[PDB]
């Protein structure tokens, strides 16, 4: 649907859960970078998790080209605002998106102070 | 809404993901038991995961009384149909539901052959 | 020797870690069970996790035969001492032991108030 | 001694486990980095995981000072040897080391084609 920037049929979605409260991790900053030609990391998109703990509308299909991306979840300020001191500075996820035709990626993350898991769920663009 | 048996505003929902394929764990058997008065386990409800890897309509609010329940995910036949031999016979989750007023429980599970994580997300009945 | 029910060779070890504090879980109660004839759970061995979070010397090679064992780790109380109300009554791991050999089974567990991940590390013994 | 860059006291250990095979991950490449002045990543230490999946003797107490270190574990290739196409380029763990002490840091990681969980076990040394 929408082309350029925005939501569209969300080709990239992020979900954060809180393993200490058993609730969605609300208002967590997410920073997406893409591997640019000079090998450095260029800012691709950014956003905060909603009440449901999800971040949609990060990019559109026409913008989400092949490449390597890194999803940075700023987990530390999340715990610090909770008064808890955490171990990691953030949690990043690096991958090759789109090198065999367009896909949908759902990057899910379970959080705890001294531990974290990440899972991706990829699907082939359906109606 | 609906009272007795069925879906309603789903007071108990289950979600299974596949950590080896990066996809929803489809058609996995889920068996829910409740701690009956004689301490044994009585069958409460059952179902299979859908295409989205979720199981809804297990019970209604009026039926989901306080108590201890065990959600059995029959992970082994899941992997065996995939030709993979797994380590656990199944994955169960035991908890005390409703001892402080009604809640909604989303039991999520990430699966792998020799490992598995489970997370619950509980919320207070909203509109 | 010591054999019977003690370290010796250790065919089964239990490791419990605390994901909120970033430390091992000391004094968690663990109760191993074996599946009996009339399909019930007969008490096998038990103990408490040490200050390093590992539980050694539960059974031995001569007594540890092929079958279905159940490792139930008592987490609720663990969290309770910590002044934390957890979601689970406990954590259990149901598996078919031995098969083609006594080998070595390590059961790992990572706990959070609302989550637990488990892993079995079955490796070949030589000493 | 050995100090400098070797076991000795081991302020930082790396543990890599394979959740698909139920075994430790042997020969995974791990590269530790330290955050430098001009906020970049200066190579610190590196090596390969042993047959038990642990990587010992990376740095030592005198050389391991307060700061931001980065443990990047090269998983993609690991899975590749296994004839499995993974989702991640690698796994990294970004953390502030030392603070109030050299202590001991254990970085645990559990891998799957589409997932990885990580945990830091920072415990008090006495030997």
């Amino acid at each position: 649907g929408p082309t350029g920037t925005g939501e569209s049929k969300c080709p990239l979605m992020v979900k954060v859960l809180d393993a200490v409260r058993g609730s969605p991790a609300i208002n967590v900053a997410v920073h997406v970078f893409r591997k640019a030609a000079d090998d450095t990391w260029e800012p691709f998109a950014s956003g905060k998790t909603s009440e449901s703990g999800e971040l949609h509308g990060l990019t559109t299909e026409e913008e989400f080209v092949e490449g390597i991306y890194k999803v940075e979840i700023d987990t530390k300020y999340y715990w610090k605002a909770l008064g808890i001191s955490p171990f990691h500075e953030h949690a990043e996820v690096v991958f090759t998106a789109n090198d065999s035709g367009p896909r949908r990626y759902t990057i899910a993350a379970l959080l705890s102070p001294y531990s974290y898991s990440t899972t991706a769920v990829v699907t082939n663009p359906k109606e």
